[PDB]
């Protein structure tokens, strides 16, 4: 419900399915620590990521293996992936979407903060 | 069904609410015909500008008024609008989401197409 | 000098060459009449379309051919052309650089005004 | 001169002036080794991070130091910064040029590489 990531493919004009991604929380001691993962669905989206407990506030990474994806499509890209880096905070609206367009020398993204 | 909207706001990370978007098709002589217009709704989105069977083969132009959304929140804007033009073939995926990620001075646009 | 257009291509990272820019007016009975045109050199660049003397006030459209430009690539791609409207020198004289960012699904536009 | 890095914001339609950015390379270890870094210039511009010689095969993350550039403005913006992250020189030498396209709540990026 609180964190959702979505992406899409430029070159195709289609969800990118089945893009692993990386959400990341940075640690008292300034090191990333592993918060949740999954695979976009046919759709592109990728749902379930954590609750609104224990998505607190802090410094969030969401990396989304973008060179994996070329690279099944048999397309050469640029990035080892793209890193969408975050403060979360409760004075803000409650629901993240972060949203990437993907392409293969190139991506773009934003956020969605609603409610 | 076959043909939906999409906005967001980049500077206000969010859906662009209220937006005016007009299409047009292609007439046989050369000229835009309107052929659907609406708002975006508290979403960014636009649904149900057309129905399947209107929605035949030919050249559409989305003509998305940014202009009037910037000076609404008070911000000088460069485009006057921002308009997508492209042909729908019934070859390709029967749905056709047009996107636009909007800034002051720039704007993104894609294309997802599905089924 | 005045007005530039730079276009890039996001599937090679690479400047997108030889791509057909028009540039068309709007004239004072609301029809766009044609301005200036050229093609993008090696670097992804158009310079010499007009003079100070002659961009004078207006609406302009620049038209970047970005159908032609992936068809001669093999992508069919999905938009028509890139257009890019804008009011031009309301404020007095300014120098524009129209840049263009493309894939086959997608393309970005942003403005650079100075002076 | 074999990197380079361009700033846009799209917010004022400019160059990204002032805008820290650091270089980093992944070491043998795995860890980010300090590279390089700079400001950009009044044209949005940071040249002379790097020489061929010292520009080896490597990944390398180019951070770009959007939050302070937008608080500075008096901008909250979303991200914390935004990173590129790539291979570089492993078919040979090449010239890079990192360009970033900036919002408050979202970032486009494109490589152009040549040589
Ligand atoms: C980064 C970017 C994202 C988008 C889109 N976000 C969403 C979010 C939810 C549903 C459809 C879309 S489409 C469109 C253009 C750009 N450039
Ligand atoms: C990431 C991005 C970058 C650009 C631009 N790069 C350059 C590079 C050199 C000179 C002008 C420009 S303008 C345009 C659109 C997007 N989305």
């Amino acid at each position: 419900c609180p964190l959702m990531v979505k992406v899409l493919d430029a070159v195709r004009g289609s969800p990118a399915i089945n893009v692993a991604v990386h959400v990341f929380r940075k640690a008292a001691d300034d090191t990333w620590e592993p918060f949740a993962s999954g695979k976009t669905s046919e759709s592109g989206e990728l749902h379930g990521l954590t609750t609104e407990e224990e998505f607190v506030e802090g410094i969030y990474k969401v990396e989304i293996d973008t060179k994996s994806y070329w690279k099944a499509l048999g397309i050469s890209p640029f990035h080892e992936h793209a890193e969408v880096v975050f403060t979360a905070n409760d004075s803000g609206p409650r629901r993240y979407t972060i949203a990437a367009l993907l392409s293969p020398y190139s991506y773009s993204t934003t956020a969605v903060v609603t409610n």
